[PDB]
């Protein structure tokens, strides 16, 4: 494939309440990468999303891809789901 994976915690052992999973271009330097951090919260879970990228980027489109390839990979895809661009921390580098 085209991406490189890593995660940190998982749903059934947290570290410290919080998992974390990120999906990123292979190769990308100055990295191009998602992140996202769970935890449970009563009735669900809850997503949040830093994007590490660089200035120039299509920030909205590059979102998109890796979102679509974390909703293949995470464990709770519909929390993911509900993210929003605008809810995303955009870092460029």
């Amino acid at each position: 494939n085209l991406f490189d994976y890593q995660f940190t915690g998982t749903p059934e052992e947290p570290i410290k309440g919080y998992w974390t999973t990120t999906i990123s271009y292979r190769d990308s330097k100055p990295k191009i990468s998602l992140t996202i951090r769970q935890e449970f919260v009563e009735g669900g879970v809850e997503s949040q999303a830093v994007l590490a990228t660089v200035v120039g980027r299509p920030h909205l489109q590059d979102f998109l891809l890796l979102k679509r390839k974390h909703l293949e990979y995470s464990d709770y895809p519909e929390s993911i789901d509900l993210i929003e661009f605008g809810d995303v921390k955009v870092i460029e580098k």
